[PDB]
């Protein structure tokens, strides 16, 4: 709806294989879709750690409204009983559309953003989960944040045509 069609690869695109793809491995994320709780709870959830993220992000309040409303139709359209790689995709898909479109993230701080956003996200997503049955040990959450920050961390976007001007 909003990607790009084939060229340098979008940046949503890879935002989303990489944000999923971490959040996939994530207990804050196998134990809340393990617990097949339900799109009422999951949505509440996931909406916590979207305020936090966008929050430590200086996100505007404007874009950071519509992306939890967006995150959260498709979080409320997976369905309970869905493993976690629809779910993180699920928050990832509208996350990177609007985070994109907004300008929120770009070819330089989408790592950055991605790291943030996903250790602030897991850890309230995490916070809430406890109270829906879904309680995650400080361990355990530290570890999600330090796996999806790794994998940021190192996150190169693969676009030929990258030139910001300089030469």
């Amino acid at each position: 709806m909003h990607h790009h069609h084939h060229h340098s690869g979008s940046l949503g695109d890879q935002l989303t294989s990489t944000l999923a793809s971490a959040l996939t491995k994530t207990n804050t994320l196998k134990a809340v879709s393990a617990s097949k709780p339900s799109a009422n709870v999951a949505v509440a959830i996931v909406t916590s750690g979207l305020k936090k993220a966008l929050g430590a992000l200086r996100i505007n309040a404007g874009v950071s409204s519509q992306l939890t409303s967006a995150v959260s139709q498709a979080v409320a359209n997976v369905r309970p009983g869905s493993s976690p790689a629809v779910y993180a995709k699920a928050i990832a898909a509208p996350s990177v559309q609007i985070l994109v479109s907004s300008g929120s993230v770009n070819n330089n701080n989408a790592k950055q953003v991605a790291s943030t956003l996903s250790e602030n996200l897991v850890r309230e997503m995490a916070n809430t989960a406890r109270r829906y049955r879904v309680n995650v040990p400080e361990a355990s959450v530290q570890a999600d944040v330090s796996l999806v920050t790794s994998m940021t961390s190192t996150f190169v976007i693969s676009s030929q045509t990258s030139v910001q001007m300089g030469g």
